[PDB]
RNA sequence: CCACAGAUCCCACCCGGGUUGAUGAACGA
RNA sequence: GAGUGGCGAUGAUCUGUACCCCGGCGGGGUGGGUGUCGAUGGAAGUCUGACCGGC
């Protein structure tokens, strides 16, 4: 076993009893995993396994995300926040400084978000709906990345709309393209292409376009600026 | 010896089972 | 001149030589099994489908 920094903030590779290389981040409530992933002391100091099959970001990450907006103190507001699997990968990696506004309006899954929210000072849960952000207005601030990633055939334009409303300018959007829940029929690379173009029409300026392949199927991460 | 009975067996329908389980399957608030 | 303090059944040795280490000893780690509980941890990991009867 070794664990080593990597190009990114608060993100961390192991060597393995075997070989086998893993992503991680450093654990903000030692000793507490919110899915089943494995906790890893090395030198004193525990990281989180960070499986890439169940967290897009760990996916775009290990596709050669250039360069990645969410360090250190940043202040994320999340469309689609779930369960809480990547959310709270993110609150380790923001740590204890910057924030996480968790965006969720499926009930029955809002129920298991409280439980890593509780336990995280970084994360403040709202069971609303992205589509009307009036109805959060009133909790969160202005910030640096919209991390977005919300079944939805009007998806993109959701992510456009929370954008003006909260995105700083020069700020960072991370949208998940969804091609299955835009349209099953259309092929998923004339959807990537299509949603990229509203971005661009609006105004973010394309910086990459990764294919979540093997991780996740008929998905793609758009990372770009909003001006 | 036949006749006729008997009940069984199916045998197939018939019904119910039954698309909201037939089967068999070794326990321990 | 008076009182105390003096081996020993009313009881020493042998083995948990742990490893080896740095300074017989200090400290160190690696060990054993054992007390606690835990983790989430690890366990063909989670039956079966042709016709069942009543008549």
């Amino acid at each position: 076993i070794t664990v080593k920094q990597t190009n990114m903030e608060n993100i961390y590779e192991c060597e393995f009893n075997d070989g086998s290389f893993r992503l991680c981040t450093r654990n903000l409530v030692p000793n507490f995993n919110v899915y089943g992933e494995r906790l890893i002391k090395y030198e004193g100091v525990e990281y989180r396994e960070w499986n890439a099959f169940r967290s897009k970001l760990a996916g775009a990450i290990l596709k050669g995300l250039k360069t990645n907006p969410i360090r250190k103190g940043t202040k994320v507001l999340y469309l689609g926040a779930a369960s809480g699997t990547t959310i709270s990968h993110v609150s380790d990696i923001i740590e204890l400084n910057g924030k996480a506004y968790g965006v969720e309006f499926s009930p029955r899954v809002v129920r298991e978000l409280l439980l890593v929210a509780q336990r995280r000072p970084n994360i403040f849960p709202l069971l609303a709906d992205a589509r009307f952000p009036q109805s959060y207005k009133s909790v969160v601030e202005n910030v640096d990345v919209l991390y977005v990633d919300i079944a939805q055939p009007d998806q993109t334009d959701i992510a456009i709309y929370n954008a003006k409303f909260f995105l700083k300018v020069n700020g960072d959007m991370l949208l998940v393209i969804k091609a299955r829940s835009i349209d099953v029929t259309k092929d998923p690379k004339e959807i990537y292409k299509t949603e990229v173009e509203k971005l661009e029409n609006s105004n973010f300026e394309t910086i990459q376009i990764i294919n979540l392949d093997p991780y996740d199927k008929d998905h793609a991460i758009v990372l770009s600026k909003y001006k």
